[PDB]
């Protein structure tokens, strides 16, 4: 007979399962509803779903009230929403996490080995008709097909948002520290463990890596005066595990932590500020406490770069992304009276969903300069030539691409796009609809409805052949993007919720950790909650260019 | 100069932390207390420090109210208890974990490295006058010596409690899923990950081990029939790597999931027991979902058996124990509207306190026979012979040996009890006292007041110096244990938040897991929610034999 788990009859986060030969039960346990299938909301729930407004309405308020907002800003009315937005994105995050490549139910495999990503959704029966589930053609779209079709670039639309580069690299930079699938065990695996900001993109994901990196003296990590500036050390002087093409292995070729970040100037360039930076506040620490040993003036080093980062990313780096008005902030006793799990764990459709590849420029201008892909992949001379500043005010210069409408992938990375459908595909994750529902939203009823357009939408249509078995990847990207925004709604709606939840369930983040002695010292703990972008750079650099996550003017 | 921290100026949790040279400073964030060394209660503090009652009252009430109790234990008044039991005991339990043996500050490393055993008070800084700080002779006493002289066994002082045997064995059994030091990387370390009741002690504690020893067939684990009655399988069809002596490796060597169950009879016998039910409910289960795969029929499986122990062990392991009239009550809910991280990570301080050796007999009785360590030790025919019933009605009679007062390790174990003061000392874990003071207590102002008696307790002091560098197990060994009590105040007082916070600290225990989709279907839920010690075994065998954790009359 047909596995009935086929049918996602389960709502609301009910968990399904098949009983006797043929039949299923749904377990609405906490739902927040009753009922065979989970559809019939307690007296509360009920109430909760009928005053509860349009996700897209609420969008509309964070983006409109110039007045109202610059007023909310200035009052704890910001602290109270800040303190709202967290807990309420973050619950929609499962916390201990549940399944996996292999699991799709609840087990202890799954709850401690670390070397799986993990899913919100159960993945597709192997068994079900529709490699989707019931509805749609038994054979998914043409996977390079679509990417040409519908997600390669042709003329480049720049997020309206004002985004720009200076940005983009830093959010591949940041994605990476978390975001290390193995060709080895395969997709739905990662070498990334610790799975967060923990800068294991930095002081490297292994322990040994990280020895090799550090120059066991004053905490700080090696390094080499090239120009007088400091850079990485080489692998000469470090044997970390790297990446480079078979050309000059001596010389130029660095060691960073993150064994890809030498195939591009934006990346290693953020890998050395970054560096410049620890070993920045090592000095700083060494003079509060000169008896603190090598480890001492290391961890407590990290930590400060663990605050920095998830500091500047929530008030800044979300800051622009968003487009809110009401002032993002990072401070962890805005969940000490809050019921949350301090710990994360990266999601599979979380790294499927950040692939903002599109962001990516047709040429990169540094300056009067205009380098094209060829001339700046794996290039190396040329961070070592301009130098951190001048190269960190091209970026901060040059737009970025917007993620959302559709059609924005440069052609060169647009193979990249297929490998995720292919590997959605191959981890056979529910369809966007069934992700849509999860995250607290309605599903499509059409393709027209999903696509401002009816172009692609008909087209979408004589190919998927119903809104319900479309994909996670195609969708995300297709979606009608919000007025002006660099994205569609499912973006932000499904974004957050993984980003924050992780984002603030670090360890550093919790009361225990939260103190001036995890830092040694005040000092320690202001540097975390003075953490600005313009000063990562300019605090670790002859001059201050300029520096933004937008474009000037 | 003098390490300021050696005089562990720091109060009520405070971290104390070197400032310049010589200087240092307290953090009393959160402390709940204000100032230099956090020795000025809040308002609030205040009051709660002076309307509480002493610890050695509370213990009078749950061991006095015989109607009072048999009133609030069939009211409410009983889950309002347990809730607060669980909450206030497991609050004095750091989570996130702090530090370890190579760390006594807050660091990423220590939070990420699992191979780390970790401590609650930082360890004695390996620069201070005396090796406990600054009190004392400088010279700690012949650890071999003080293990004959206080705790060394002479007449057999039994456990006035009523336990048993039975008893002894499971607590042996069951504390070695968390408790696996390693000669590899030495003291301080744990080659059991996962740390808790993960039942490593059986399943194996690493995937491969795992995998040796599954049957990978109706998701049961392989196991031999001998006289009719099951019993693990030998290395000989099961690879386990084990350590029998070099005797008959062919039959009569099992294996079983916890390297050494092969020493003893006991511990054999339960991981048999244990493997029997594991299988059994398998059985149930693939009943309910015959459709249900090899790795579904386990992981539920497993999951069963993480409640059932985690059951057992609270209701009537934790019970008999305690000696309250308070029924302890194991249900996950009553912390569903509390702040809890749900995560535990093993103690250095937890693994020393929980060394009940004292608990084993001078003999083991079996029946009109009368079996000698020597004939008992690596034995093997034994738990085939006599049957897991009659085996186990043994235990189930045979009384276990009072942990409390002194002198009553027997001879042949008693090597042990010295390595542990020995590795104790090799860790540095700080003064009793100063042990007393973060679980809640008092410092003992003499060795007189720590031990009822007077003999000891000069003898003592014409050793360490001072009540003040009195050790940690010896302490908690030679502390005047509570009227009739199976053992001293401290036990408790520090052993329960231990016990608790990593007993419900446990994923299944989450709101995320405790469903009964976790354990596929009502029956499941229900064998956890209804888990005996009479029905562990009783369930699995072909009669049923007296079996509880104290002697019958
Ligand atoms: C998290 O889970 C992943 C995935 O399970 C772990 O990686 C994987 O680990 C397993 C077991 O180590 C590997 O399985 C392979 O199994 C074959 C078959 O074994 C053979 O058949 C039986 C086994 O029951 C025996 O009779 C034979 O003697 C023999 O063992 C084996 O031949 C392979 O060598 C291998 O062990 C799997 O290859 C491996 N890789 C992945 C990603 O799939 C991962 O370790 C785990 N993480 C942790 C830390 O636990
Ligand atoms: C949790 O932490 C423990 C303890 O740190 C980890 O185990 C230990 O890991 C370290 C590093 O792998 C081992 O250190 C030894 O270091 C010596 C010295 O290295 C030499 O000197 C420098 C290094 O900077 C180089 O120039 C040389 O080429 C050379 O590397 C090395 O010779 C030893 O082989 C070894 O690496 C340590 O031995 C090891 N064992 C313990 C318990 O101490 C543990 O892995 C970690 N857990 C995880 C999973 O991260
Ligand atoms: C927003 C983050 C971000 C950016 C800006 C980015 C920018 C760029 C970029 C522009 C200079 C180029 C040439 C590439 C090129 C690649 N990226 Co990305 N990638 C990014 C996030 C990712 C992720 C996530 C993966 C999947 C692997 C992983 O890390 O788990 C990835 C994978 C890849 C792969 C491997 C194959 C595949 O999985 O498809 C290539 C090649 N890339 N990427
Ligand atoms: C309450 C639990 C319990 C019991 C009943 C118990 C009963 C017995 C027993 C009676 C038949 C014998 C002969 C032994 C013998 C030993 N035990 Co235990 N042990 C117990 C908990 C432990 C722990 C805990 C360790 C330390 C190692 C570890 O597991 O981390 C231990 C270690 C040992 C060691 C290694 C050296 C050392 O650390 O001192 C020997 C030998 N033993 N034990
Ligand atoms: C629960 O969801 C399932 C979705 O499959 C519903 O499906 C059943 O009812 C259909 C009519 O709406 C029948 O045509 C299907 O044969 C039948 N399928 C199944 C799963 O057996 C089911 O009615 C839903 N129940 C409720 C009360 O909404
Ligand atoms: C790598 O990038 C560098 C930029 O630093 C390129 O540098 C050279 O080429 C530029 C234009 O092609 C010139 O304008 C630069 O002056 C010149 N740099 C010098 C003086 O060495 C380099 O060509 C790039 N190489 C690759 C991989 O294409
Ligand atoms: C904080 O605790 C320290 C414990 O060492 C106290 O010690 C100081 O005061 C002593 C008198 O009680 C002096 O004799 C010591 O030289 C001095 N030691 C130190 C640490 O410098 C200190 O007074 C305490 N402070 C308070 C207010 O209680
Ligand atoms: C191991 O234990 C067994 C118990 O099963 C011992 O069994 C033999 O010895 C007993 C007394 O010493 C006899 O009463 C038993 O009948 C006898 N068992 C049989 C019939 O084989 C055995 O001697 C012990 N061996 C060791 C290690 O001392
Ligand atoms: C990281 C990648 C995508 C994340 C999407 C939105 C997150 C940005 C700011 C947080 C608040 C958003 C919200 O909660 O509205
Ligand atoms: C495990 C080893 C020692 C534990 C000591 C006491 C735990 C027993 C029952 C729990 C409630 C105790 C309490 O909270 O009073
Ligand atoms: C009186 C409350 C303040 C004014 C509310 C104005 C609501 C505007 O309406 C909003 O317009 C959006 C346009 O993008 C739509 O997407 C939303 O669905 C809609 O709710
Ligand atoms: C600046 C000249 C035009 C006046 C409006 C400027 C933009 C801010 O106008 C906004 O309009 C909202 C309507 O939704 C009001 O609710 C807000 O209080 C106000 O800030
Ligand atoms: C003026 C807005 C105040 C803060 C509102 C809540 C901020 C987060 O926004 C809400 O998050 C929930 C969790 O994903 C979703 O169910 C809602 O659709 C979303 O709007
Ligand atoms: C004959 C030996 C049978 C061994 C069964 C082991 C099942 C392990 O489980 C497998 O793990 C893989 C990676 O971890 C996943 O990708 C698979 O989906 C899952 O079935
Ligand atoms: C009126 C409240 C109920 C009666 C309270 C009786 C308190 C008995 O007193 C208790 O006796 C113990 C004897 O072991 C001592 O250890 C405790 O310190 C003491 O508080
Ligand atoms: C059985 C004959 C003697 C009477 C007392 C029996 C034991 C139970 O007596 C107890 O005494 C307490 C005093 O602390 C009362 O507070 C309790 O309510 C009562 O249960
Ligand atoms: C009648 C007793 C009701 C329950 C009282 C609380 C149960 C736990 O007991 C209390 O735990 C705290 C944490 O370790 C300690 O500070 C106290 O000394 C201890 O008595
Ligand atoms: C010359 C190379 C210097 C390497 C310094 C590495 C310091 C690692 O730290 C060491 O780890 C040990 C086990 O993990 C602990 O037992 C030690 O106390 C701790 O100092």
């Amino acid at each position: 007979p047909v596995n009935p788990c086929c049918y996602y009859p389960c709502q609301h986060q009910g968990i399904c399962v098949r009983f006797g030969l043929d039949r299923y039960q749904c377990d609405c346990t906490r739902t927040g509803y009753s009922g065979p299938n989970c559809t019939i909301p307690e007296i509360w729930t009920w109430l909760r779903t009928t005053l509860r407004p349009s996700p897209s309405f609420i969008h509309f308020l964070l983006t409109h009230g110039r007045w109202l907002w610059d007023f909310v800003n200035a009052t704890f009315i910001r602290d109270t929403l800040m303190r709202l937005v967290l807990t309420v994105r973050s619950n929609l995050i499962p916390s201990p996490p549940t399944y996996n490549i292999a699991h799709d139910y609840i087990s202890w495999e799954s709850f401690s080995n670390v070397s799986y990503y993990t899913r919100i959704l159960p993945s597709v029966p192997r068994d079900c008709p529709t490699p989707m589930g019931t509805k749609g053609k038994k054979q998914l779209p043409d996977a390079e097909f679509l990417s040409r079709r519908f997600l390669l670039r042709r003329k480049f639309i720049p997020d309206p948002q004002g985004t720009n580069l200076m940005f983009a690299f830093f959010a591949q930079h940041f994605t990476h520290q978390f975001f290390k699938t193995s060709g080895k065990m395969g997709p739905g695996f990662t070498k990334a463990l610790g799975h967060g900001v923990d800068l294991g993109h930095i002081y490297g994901d292994n322990l040994e890596r990280q020895y090799q990196l550090r120059l066991f003296k004053d905490g700080k990590l090696k390094y080499q005066m090239l120009n007088g500036e400091v850079y990485p050390p080489s692998v000469e002087e470090a044997p970390v595990l790297m990446h480079y093409p078979r050309g000059i292995p001596p010389q130029s070729q660095m060691a960073v932590g993150q064994e890809v970040f030498g195939l591009l100037p934006g990346l290693m360039l953020y890998a050395t500020i970054w560096l410049r930076e620890h070993n920045r506040v090592c000095d700083l620490l060494k003079a509060e406490h000169p008896t603190w040993g090598d480890e001492q003036l290391f961890q407590t080093a990290r930590l400060i770069l663990i605050g920095e980062t998830i500091k500047i990313v929530i008030e800044e780096y979300a800051q622009q992304l968003s487009g809110y008005f009401l002032q993002l902030k990072f401070d962890p006793e805005l969940l000490f009276g809050a019921q949350f799990q301090y710990r994360n764990r990266i999601a599979m459709e979380f790294n499927q969903l950040y692939h903002f590849h599109p962001l990516m420029p047709d040429s990169f201008r540094v300056g009067p300069q205009d380098y094209s892909y060829e001339q700046f992949l794996f290039n190396t001379s040329m961070l070592v030539d301009y130098g951190v500043e001048a190269l960190v005010d091209a970026f901060s210069r040059q737009p970025a691409g917007r993620i959302g409408g559709g059609r924005n992938i440069d052609h060169h990375i647009l193979h990249v796009a297929v490998d995720v459908i292919k590997e959605s595909r191959v981890l056979r994750l529910q369809p966007f609809n069934e992700y849509r529902k999860r995250f607290g939203m309605k599903p499509y009823t059409s393709f027209q409805e999903l696509t401002g357009e009816k172009e692609m939408a008909a087209e979408l249509e004589e190919l998927y052949g119903d809104i319900d078995a479309l994909e996670f990847y195609p969708g995300l990207l297709l979606e009608k993007c919000h007025p002006n925004s660099i994205f569609g709604e499912s973006m932000i709606e499904m974004g957050a919720p993984f980003s924050l939840k992780g984002l603030l369930g670090n360890p550093i983040c919790s009361p225990e950790y939260w103190k001036a002695s995890t830092f040694g010292g005040e000092v320690g703990f202001n540097l975390v909650k003075t953490a600005t972008l313009k000063k990562l750079v300019c605090l670790n650099t002859k001059t201050c260019p300029y520096v933004s996550f937008h474009v000037p003017d």
